[PDB]
DNA sequence: GTTGAGCGT
């Protein structure tokens, strides 16, 4: 398994959020919504890891509607 | 108090 960049984030989803939904595929290591450092605002993208690889490409197959937004799974660069 | 192609100290 390998990091997944979590692209469309809606500006008010946190990791709390994210690790909610991410959880109804499979288990979830990790997530994160990186933020501006001062201002704490998200930017708009994130992270994921799941332990199992089956629900990694599950995930990565599909568009994600999160928080009213179409989201994408795509390994980073 | 804003936005929507954005890739991580």
């Amino acid at each position: 398994t390998s990091d997944l960049i979590v692209l469309g984030l809606p500006w008010k989803t946190t990791e709390q959020d994210l690790k909610e939904y991410f959880s109804t595929f499979g288990e979830v290591l990790m997530v994160q919504v990186k933020k501006d450092l001062k201002t704490g605002h998200s930017k708009g993208f994130g992270f994921v890891r799941f332990t199992e690889y089956e629900t990694q490409v599950k995930v990565m197959s599909q568009r994600h509607m999160i928080d009213g937004r179409w989201c994408d799974c795509k390994l980073p660069n």
